[PDB]
RNA sequence: GGUUUAGAACGUCGUGAGACAGUUCGGUCCCUAUCUGCCGUGGGCGCUGGAGAACUGAGGGGGGCUGCUCCUAGUACGAGA
């Protein structure tokens, strides 16, 4: 916290998505040592992204650990999700934020079971466009074998809705860019090319009033507490009130300071990732699925009508009916939350694959408005989305 | 140290002397090796004229334990761990 962030270049929220021990902690670390030293950017290493007793004994990644690095045109902002089974709640969170994404296949293995699983999330939620990264190559000295599988990866998209063939493709190892080899060094100075070319400048929303779900609190030794989150729409000022609104309760605030990955800001705009520290509230009783609102316009809700569409097995959810009492997991912005179903009048049973409406009742009480959307999940596996229809509460 | 001498006590059994894999405190462990055996170490004669060396090797003996850490490799295996 010290220098000033100019506002130069278009903010892109970009993430890595890949199955586990297949390439993305070092695609990243690779990608912040090769843009570093060509295109003059901060330095950086492998060491400093992925962390701690947890992260390193076993040596994987569980937490969503961030990093910021440059170009000439834009201004990129990464994520890297943990990829593994246990710890797809957190993942959830960094998707959420993501625009262009970042695929990570290999071409020893080629696609595994969570590999689809991401691709499937990564919909419902929103993630319009997405990019292959074949992260081994030089495993395998063969021409014929390694082709085989970027075939594979197409029939991946494709069938599950988007361009497929469109997509660019590019390949290349991470360690050996790492340490600095001139011809693999360049191949990754190619995909980013890749994601200025294919992922178009996103479209913010400058002008509807101030939000900001909290993806993972903070609690900097002299300031207070900080809380980390995309800025979904409108604009943040320093002075400003700032009336939390979520789970618990709904409590008033100010905003303190604004900053971009230990950088001030003055006008923390719609579409980037920023920390907002906050006036007076502990570590506590701020939890992480609570939004920041502006006073008088969002209002807290535990009863709401939507238009769910429940998928079967074709797209991928459930092969079975079920009476009212059915408790799953809800995905609104960031966080879950459980909630009972009640079904309608003249509504036996819900078949999978059906449009319907349905009046759920959760546990806690959550944020919501007349077009926002969420991901039903339930047992390890996804059951399906919707939108919100009308406030009860 | 224990169990098995003589002293003493408790509990129990006995009229009592005393008794009890019942308990308790105290209580002399001798021998210079002839022979066999064994570990060493010589003298004698032999080995066919005598002497000094250096070998060969039948045969005999000794020795043979094993952890942890890296590399291959976080590779095969495994949906993950
Ligand atoms: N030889 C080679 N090894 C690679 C390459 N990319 C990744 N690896 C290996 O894979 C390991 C990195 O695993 P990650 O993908 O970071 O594991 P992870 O963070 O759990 O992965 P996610 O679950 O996707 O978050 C390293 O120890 C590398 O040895 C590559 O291009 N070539
Ligand atoms: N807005 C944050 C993003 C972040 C979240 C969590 C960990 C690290 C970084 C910066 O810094
Ligand atoms: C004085 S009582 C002696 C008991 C005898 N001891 C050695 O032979 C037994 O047998
Ligand atoms: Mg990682
Ligand atoms: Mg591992
Ligand atoms: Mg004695
Ligand atoms: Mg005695
Ligand atoms: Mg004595
Ligand atoms: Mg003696
Ligand atoms: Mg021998
Ligand atoms: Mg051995």
């Amino acid at each position: 916290s010290k220098e000033k962030f100019e506002r130069t270049k278009p903010h892109v929220n970009v993430g890595t998505i890949g199955h586990v021990d297949h390439g993305k902690t070092t695609l990243t670390a690779a990608i912040t040592t090769v843009l570093a030293k060509t295109y003059g950017g901060a330095a950086r290493a492998f060491n400093q992204i992925d962390n701690a007793p947890e992260e390193k004994a076993r040596g994987i990644t569980i937490n969503t650990s961030h990093v910021e690095y440059d170009t000439p045109t834009r201004h990129y902002a990464h994520v890297d999700c943990p990829g593994a089974a246990d710890y797809v709640k957190n993942m959830i969170t960094g998707a959420a934020q993501m625009d262009g994404a970042i695929l990570v296949v290999a071409a020893t293995d080629g696609p595994m079971p969570q590999t689809r699983e991401h691709i499937l999330l990564g919909r419902q939620v929103g993630v319009p466009y997405i990019i292959v990264f074949l992260n081994k190559c030089d495993m395998v000295d063969d021409e014929e074998l390694l082709e085989l599988v970027e075939m594979e990866v197409r029939e991946l998209l494709s069938q599950y809705d988007f361009p497929g063939d469109d997509t660019p493709i590019v390949r290349g190892s991470a360690l050996k860019a790492l340490e600095g080899d001139a011809e693999w060094e360049a191949k990754i100075l190619e995909l980013a090319g890749f994601l200025d070319s294919y992922i178009p400048e996103p479209e913010r929303a400058i002008d509807k009033p101030f939000l900001l779900p909290i993806e993972d609190v903070f609690s900097i030794s002299g300031r207070g507490t900080v809380v980390t989150g995309r800025v979904e729409r409108g604009i943040i000022k320093v002075g400003e009130e700032v009336e939390i609104v979520g789970i618990k309760e709904t409590q008033k605030s100010t905003c303190t300071g604004v900053e971009m990955f230990r950088k001030l800001l003055d006008e923390g705009r719609a579409g980037e990732n920023v920390g907002v520290l906050l006036r007076g509230i502990k570590r506590e009783e701020i939890e992480r699925g609570q939004v920041l609102a502006k006073p008088g316009t969002i209002k807290p809700h535990t009863k709401f009508e939507s238009e769910v569409y429940i998928l079967s097995k074709d797209e991928g959810g459930r092969h079975t009916p079920f009476f009212k009492g059915y408790r799953p997991q809800f995905y609104f912005r960031t966080t879950d939350v459980t909630g009972t179903i009640e079904l309608p009048e003249g509504v036996e049973m819900v078949m999978p694959g059906d449009n319907i409406k349905m009046v759920v009742t959760l546990i806690h009480p959550i944020a919501m408005d007349d077009g926002l959307r969420f991901a039903i999940r339930e047992g390890g596996r996804t059951v399906g989305a919707g939108v919100v229809a009308k406030v009860l509460s």
